[PDB]
C-alpha cells in the first residue's frame, strides 16, 4: 500500500521532529548543569589549597573560617551534582527516544531521516562526553588537593600526637 | 563510679577492636576491587585506540572483531565497576562504625583510644582516596580515547554521507 507507507513515514517524521527538539533541549540543559558543577569543583579546589597553605595550625582563625567555608562549598557542590544527575537521567531518556525514533524511521523505509537522526545523536553524545571530560579534569584537580590536604593534616596530626606522647613519657614513664 | 567507667571503657575497647579490623578488611577488599576496575579501564582504552587506528573502514574484518571485543570489554568493565560500588558501600558503613566507635571511646573517657582510632580512620581515607585517584586517571585516558574514536567516526560518517548525497545529486538533481 503506497498510501499506508506514506502515512507511516509522515507519522514517524512527526516523532523524529519532536524527539530531536527534546534531545537538543535536554542536551543544552545538561551541559549547562555540568558546567555549573565544574565551576563549583574549581571553587572548592582553591579553598582546599588555601586551607593546606595554612596547615600546622598557627592562624587558628583563618584556618577555621576557611574550613567553615569549605563545609558550605561542599554543600553547594553536592546540590549542583545532584541537579546534573537529574538532568543526566532525563537526557538519557531523550537519547533513547531519538534512537528509537531513528530505528522506527528505518523500519518504515524513511532510511534518509534515519541516518540523519543517527548522526545528530552521535554529535550530541560527543558533545556531552567532552564537557563531561572537562568536569572530570576539574575533579582530578580537586582530588589531588583533597589528598594533599589529608597528607598534610595526617602529618601534622602525627607530629602533634608524638609530642603529647613524648611529653607524657617524660611526666614519668 | 570508678568500676562503672572502667567497664564502659572495656566494652568500648571491644567495639574499637572489632570495628578497626572490619575497616581494615573492607579497606583492602575495596582497594583490590578498584585496582581490578582500573586494569579493566586501561584494557578498554587500548582497544579504542586500536579501533580508531583502523577507522575509515578498509579492514572491515579487524574493525568489527575489535569492536566485538570492545563490547565484551565494556561488559567486564561494567561488572567490575558494580563490584567495587558494592564494596564501597560496605566500606562506608565500616568507616561510619569506626568513627562512631571513636566517638563512643571519647564519651566514655577513653580519650587515648579515641585519638588513635581517629588517626587510623584518616590514613585509611587518604589511602582509598589515592587508589581512587589512580582509577580516575585511567578513566580520563579512556574518556579521551572514546572521544577521539567518536571524533573520527562522526567525521568518517559525515564524509561517507556527503559522498552518497553528492552521488545522489548527480543521479539527476
Amino acid at each position: 500500500s503506497l498510501s499506508s507507507e506514506a502515512l507511516m513515514r509522515r507519522a514517524v517524521s512527526l516523532v523524529t521532529d519532536s524527539t530531536s527538539t527534546f534531545l537538543s533541549q535536554t542536551t543544552y540543559a545538561l551541559i549547562e548543569a555540568i558546567t555549573e558543577y565544574t565551576k563549583a569543583v574549581y571553587t572548592l579546589t582553591s579553598l582546599y589549597r588555601q586551607y593546606t597553605s595554612l596547615l600546622g595550625k598557627m592562624n587558628s582563625e583563618e584556618e577555621d573560617e576557611v574550613w567553615q567555608v569549605i563545609i558550605g562549598a561542599r554543600a553547594e557542590m553536592t546540590s549542583k551534582h545532584q541537579e546534573y544527575l537529574k538532568l543526566e537521567t532525563t537526557w538519557m531518556t531523550a537519547v533513547g527516544l531519538s534512537e528509537m525514533a531513528a530505528e522506527a524511521a528505518y523500519q518504515t523505509g524513511a532510511d534518509q531521516a534515519s541516518i540523519t537522526a543517527r548522526n545528530h545523536i552521535q554529535l550530541v553524545k560527543l558533545q556531552v562526553e567532552e564537557v563531561h571530560q572537562l568536569s572530570r579534569k576539574a575533579e582530578t584537580k580537586l582530588a589531588e588537593a583533597q589528598i594533599e590536604e589529608l597528607k598534610q593534616k595526617t602529618q601534622e596530626e602525627g607530629e602533634e600526637r608524638a609530642e603529647s606522647e613524648q611529653e607524657a613519657y617524660l611526666r614519668e614513664d
